[PDB]
């Protein structure tokens, strides 16, 4: 019956915002490698929505060149007059982006070319801004250090989020007005399976729409039917 | 008038033999990077002459492949029936060389390919023998560690010989029957200039042949004329 809230502040959200503002004021590189679907991507957008001098792209592996990725960052900076060459684009980024005290957020940092991440790290360095890397744990695996040596020397605050915590789903249940202890344990058990935040959010939205269509309150059995869907135990 | 001695035991010779026997009994890798002409090449040959289960090649950059270098080591092992392919040669080295408790000495380790030194390190490891690297200080510079990471994990005893010592040239003067303190200081000053052992040996041999041709004893002025040759201050 109430409006579903899309985003909730969580212990991971608190941690990752402190890491984000750390790389902001620190003006240095923060790599966030974690298990898939730990909720990092969404929080980054909440940081972008709440804070000034913040930018974010995503990297599809289609846009995984230096040219394409810097073009993406340039259009995110609003310079629609960006040149299609590498060089003058790099110069335009260097003139535009330095002195703003900003924070670049880059998601899926595993698909970075060495020249790609190389130009990014030398950018932020020659720009006095923030760069923050996201994605899975292949990002730190791509460094483990003569090709990534000075970059491993840059690294300010890595934060690994493997899975959720109990206060994480507890604040989730607080935001979704969930009071059952059986409900809380079931939410925790759903959080034990991967795609944690996503599956939990899906399960929450299934139960909310089912209880709204039936005119009832979200309860434990709606959550059981929701989790009984999705083919999680079906190969 | 006496016979010139070709080789003299020296503090560097003592140090480097202890490093050599260390990598022998240890059956592990010892990198000897030093200034050019520190006398390391000759001592290695004295170790080869005095000790059993010892082998040595040199690496010209002509023979700088895996195939050519392992062929050189194979002919040094006396297997003249060595195959001209990489694989069966590697197998023949693996069968021949394991169980002998030997010591391979490799000179000019700066011209090693990554596959070359790679096959050498995996050889000694799969062979329970000794490998010892020689040459200038570019050998350690080629490692400074994801391409050379496990190799930098192998390293047992690096010994850097930059220049000579005073007991070095003192034992040289003892072997060459030199008693002058002016002579000793002049020998030390010659040792301060690069190509130390080589120039000193050249100077010793110039003075010996000049004093033998003039029927006299080697003295300070013959050493001065010898050092006045060679165009050391002439560009
Ligand atoms: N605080 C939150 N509240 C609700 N859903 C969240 C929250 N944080 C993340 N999510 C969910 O996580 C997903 C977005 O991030 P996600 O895809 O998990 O990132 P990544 O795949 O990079 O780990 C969406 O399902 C989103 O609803
Ligand atoms: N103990 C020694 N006695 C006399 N000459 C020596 C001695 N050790 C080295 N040398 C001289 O050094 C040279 C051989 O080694 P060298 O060429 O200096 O090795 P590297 O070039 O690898 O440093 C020759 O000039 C040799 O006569």
């Amino acid at each position: 019956l109430p409006e579903p809230p899309r985003f909730v502040e969580t212990q991971t959200v608190k941690q990752i915002w402190t890491s984000m503002r750390f790389a902001s004021l620190t003006e240095s590189i923060a790599v966030v490698c974690g298990n898939p679907g730990v909720g990092k991507t969404e929080a980054a957008r909440e940081y972008r929505r709440t804070n000034n001098n913040v930018w974010m792209i995503t990297i599809t592996p289609s846009c995984a060149s230096v040219l394409e990725c810097l073009t993406e960052l340039a259009f995110e900076l609003g310079m629609n007059d960006a040149p299609r060459r590498k060089g003058p684009l790099s110069r335009a980024l260097r003139r535009r982006l330095e002195g703003t005290q900003g924070l670049v957020i880059i998601d899926e940092a595993d698909h970075l070319g060495a020249e790609v991440l190389e130009e990014l790290r030398l950018l932020q360095e020659s720009t006095r801004i923030g760069l923050v890397l996201m994605g899975n744990h292949r990002v730190y695996s791509n460094m483990t250090t003569v090709e990534f040596a000075r970059l491993f020397s840059r690294i300010a605050k890595r934060t690994a989020i493997n899975k959720t915590k109990k206060a994480d789903v507890k604040a989730i249940a607080d935001a979704w007005q969930i009071n059952g202890e059986k409900e809380l344990e079931l939410l925790q058990q759903i959080a034990q399976k991967p795609g944690a935040l996503r599956i939990l959010n899906h399960s929450l939205r299934l139960a909310a729409m089912t209880a709204h269509g039936k005119g009832e309150r979200v309860n434990e059995d709606y959550l059981r039917q929701a989790f009984r869907e999705l083919d999680l135990d079906v190969d």
